């Protein structure tokens, strides 16, 4: 060194990083990007918990995104931006243990609460170097101290042989644990406080940081959570041991592949490529909203099912934030379910809504399912096809976000924690899917992480100010527990979520109104109803 | 001697009694036998008809009331004894009354007949809010009232016997049909005209009269008020009959033949002690004796006659009152009164649905418990209160009205339908209650024009208003004026569009969907989940 950027030197565990200084709209940040914090889990590591990173010599240059974990790629819709943006933006590899961090420039001298992003992509996808993760205005915004970290997806993440020492599960979940205590060692190199560590991510992220809640050796890595349109319990976010054992051996066969240690060994010496091709041919059903490789009910990670840990625990030291988007289900009508598109009106027929409700509740037998299409059918106009559009989007959203997002809120609050709720209902003006899908699973992030900011995005100047608006929002509720402004209070309070009141509040371009019962009445039915249902 | 109080029917003279309507004068014969007496070896029995009579046979009075169990509920209260029997009590009551104009009407009138309601055990056609002279008086109609037997007497069946087949009771209204078809023009009455009205069980009896053909050529149309012939109350299998049946002779002390003679040699009331412990569970708006499915009277249940039926040539009229059943909870329910405002807490609540729903498996019971409960207000004592009348009053009023309603019109049968909204001024039953079962009654009736009674102008107005739309309805199948304008017309109910009309003091409102999700629940969903339970 000598003629460098003195603000983009700095030292952690492992050794010494050289940053980038970048622009925001507002001024400079500086940014240390692909910084590694495990072994790369390649060859014999594949399959296995993730190992520390071991020190490296001289300065590693950290002012790119490193390679996105190995993961099947989107082939609906190609060149558009609407699924585009969710696709991998770096080459793919197993060699993807990476984390990034941005934070003021210069960097703060005094201690700043730290955000840690977990991305999702049902456990199978993503990557933190997308550009709707773009942590450089909640830093030079809010001033917020950004991370986020790649983690293993599909089966290298979580493909378990349960019980086995060689893949014992939940190895994804590790590495993000690994990347929350290299943040409590080094993120005050980065000037970031590691005692107000917030966790916040969406739908398979959201469910991740739900498992680090309810896991105990992330417990001390974290101080408060944000859960958006996502949650460990729930009817995707986890299988039980025999299950990932079922689609671990016969994803084994499907690649040639057919003693744990024998079978894992030669599922070691298949190309990542290979896996990727028959991940999604071990399903149980024909089905939407369920992915092959997540995390396992192990007695380990996860000493119980969700449903059970968040049942009888204490949470009275528990802070969160959680909601959910004005359409969960809309975006997943396509995928699966015939009659759906994004290039029609998307109008079914009651045909089309009993064979998609099967789909969307795969596990459903006859009666419960009858009971699914007896609900949300219009009996004024069953057959009408806007209505059985609507009702077939409303199954997927509840079945798999609202309702256990509902039951999620409904519980922690029951059992001590602090809990907000929100809807989010603003559709962006710059949305490129079609206007029947309303505000959809995941397009509340982009205002999250203050997008909007960025002039050349075309954004609406009532969209920036909204923007503002729930930046302030999240990283007052990072730093305080509590979403309020303090001298503001004359601005419409955010009341927190209780049984008694079941309160929760509006997020669109008008001032925050509050609102009762998380749909109340439809959550009785999947939360109450019909487990009782499925068990007969 | 008013030679307009005398008539000659086949049976003989009658005399009959000038009375005053608040309008002017009407004719009135009561007390008409239409049957010989059904007692002695003729207990159980069929009806046969009456045997001609000398001279001129006094109908002048109201005769007696067909022997049953009496409401022991409020005593002396008046919302309870306007229900109870007002003359003495006899197996010997089979008889009927006659209102016309007076004088008797010049042309042909078409006929209005009512059957009491009162859950096939109790009833009289003698009660006064059954009084037909504001009809008679007002819009000229000839009503028609008759006494059929109730409980035992009525519907105790051994079904396959000789000596009690069953349904005798119904088979008592189908002779007084009978007799009106051969003597009601010898009063002015148009035999070719004639229009079955009644309520609860009187509407579900008009629902057989329906569904069984030898019933089908003694009247044109029908008014089903807060009752049906499907539903879970109104008619048990031939086994749950004669397993009651049995059950209550060995409860008095008694091969068919056998069992059924000694029974005939029981007392009324010896009959009537035991008729309430023969229910399988405990529960409420269940009835032990009642129309059974005997192959005979009913070929098959109603809920299957009503799918498969062709009803082209039908016109009905069928509703139901605001609150059909805050008045039964009451009669089982722990919490319920009417002297307190029966605030209720949840696990009263959940009691009672196993009350209310007697059939119902634990799962069911849950199904309906979770349909029913404000997920935002779960503990709410006042909600509660409410839900528990809704779950009773839709699963055996409310529902089964809307699936005949869209059963009958799918096949052909011309309907309307209607929600009677108005809470009388005069009631004698807590506010809570709102306007519960059999409180439309005085009203189609014409009670609010006896200026003795204190309703409001306003409600003498909508009484009219009433009596209008039913003897409209009873002319010409249809309760529209067919020259008096004015939009909003009542349009008939249809599958499609589910259209029914409001009842109060307001004009007509015309709303889409009896119910729909809710019944959508009891009619479509319930079934099945009990099927595999
Ligand atoms: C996390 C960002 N996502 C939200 C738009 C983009 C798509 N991934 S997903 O997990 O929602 C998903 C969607 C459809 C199907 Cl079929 C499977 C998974
Ligand atoms: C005739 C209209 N009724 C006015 C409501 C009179 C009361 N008898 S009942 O059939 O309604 C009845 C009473 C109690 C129970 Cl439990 C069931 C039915
Ligand atoms: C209403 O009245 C009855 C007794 O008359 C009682 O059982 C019920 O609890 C009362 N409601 C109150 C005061 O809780
Ligand atoms: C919006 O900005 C201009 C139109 O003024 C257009 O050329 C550009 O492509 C748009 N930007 C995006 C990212 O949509």
């Amino acid at each position: 060194e000598g003629r460098e950027d003195p603000q983009l030197l700095v030292r952690v565990r492992g050794g010494q990083l050289r940053g980038i200084r970048l622009k925001a709209p507002g001024g400079p940040v500086s940014a240390f990007l692909g910084i590694p914090f495990a072994e790369p889990p390649v060859g014999s590591r594949r399959f296995m918990p993730p190992e520390p990173k071991r020190p490296w010599s001289g300065v590693l240059d950290a002012t790119t995104f490193q390679n996105v974990c190995y993961q099947y790629v989107d082939t609906l819709y190609p060149g558009f931006e609407g699924t585009e943006m969710w696709n991998p933006n770096r080459e793919l590899s197993e060699d993807c243990l990476y984390l990034n961090v941005w934070t003021p420039y210069p960097r703060p001298a005094s201690p700043t609460p730290v955000l840690i992003w977990i991305y999702g992509g049902g456990f199978y996808s993503g990557a933190a170097s997308l550009d709707v993760y773009d942590g450089r205005f909640l830093a030079q915004v809010e001033g917020a101290v950004l991370v986020s970290m790649n983690y293993r997806v599909g089966t290298f993440g979580f493909l378990a042989l349960p019980g086995s020492r060689e893949a014992p599960g939940n190895v994804g979940l590790l590495d993000q644990r690994l990347a929350l205590q290299w943040v409590q060692e080094n993120i005050a190199a980065f000037g970031g406080d590691p005692m107000s560590v917030t966790l916040f991510g969406e739908s398979a992220g959201a469910a991740s940081v739900g498992m680090h809640i309810l896991s105990l050796p992330s417990r001390s890595l974290f101080h408060r959570a944000v859960l958006q349109s996502g949650t460990p319990n729930g009817p995707w976010a986890t299988v039980s041991a025999g299950e990932a054992r079922r689609r671990a051996t016969l994803l084994a066969r499907l690649v040639g592949c057919p003693n744990d240690t024998e079978l894992i060994a030669c599922l070691r010496t298949r190309p990542a490529q290979d896996l990727v091709d028959h991940e999604w041919h071990v399903l149980p059903q024909e089905s939407i909203f369920r992915f092959s490789f997540v995390p396992v009910v192990d007695g380990d990670f996860l000493s119980d099912t969700p449903e059970a840990l968040i049942n009888t625990g204490d949470f009275q030291d528990l802070q969160v934030l959680v909601g959910v988007v004005k359409d969960e289900g809309s975006y997943f009508l396509v995928y699966g379910v015939p009659g759906f598109s994004k290039d029609n009106e998307s109008l079914i027929s009651r045909a089309q809504f009993l064979a998609g409700v099967r789909i969307g509740v795969p596990q459903a037998s006859d009666l419960a399912a009858e009971a699914v299409v007896l609900h949300y059918t219009d009996w004024l106009h069953p057959e009408d096809p806007t209505h059985l559009r609507d009702a077939m989007s409303a199954v997927v959203g509840d079945h798999n976000v609202v309702c256990p997002v509902a039951q999620l809120a409904g519980r922690l609050a029951a059992q001590g924690a602090r809990v907000y709720a929100y809807i989010f209902e603003h559709r962006a003006s710059t949305l490129t899917w079609p206007l029947w899908m309303g505000v959809p699973h995941g397009y509340e992030i982009e205002f999250i992480f203050g997008l909007p900011l960025d002039p050349s995005l075309n954004y609406t100047t009532e969209e920036r100010i909204f923007a503002q608006r729930l930046m302030k929002y999240w990283t007052n509720f990072a730093r305080t527990g509590d979403p309020n402004d303090p001298r503001d209070s004359k601005s419409p309070q955010w009341p927190p979520y209780t049984t008694a009141a079941q309160q929760y509040v509006s997020l669109n371009l008008k001032p925050l109104e509050v609102r009762r019962g998380l749909r109340a009445q439809t959550c009785a039915f999947w939360n109450r109803f019909l487990p009782k249902l499925l068990s007969a």
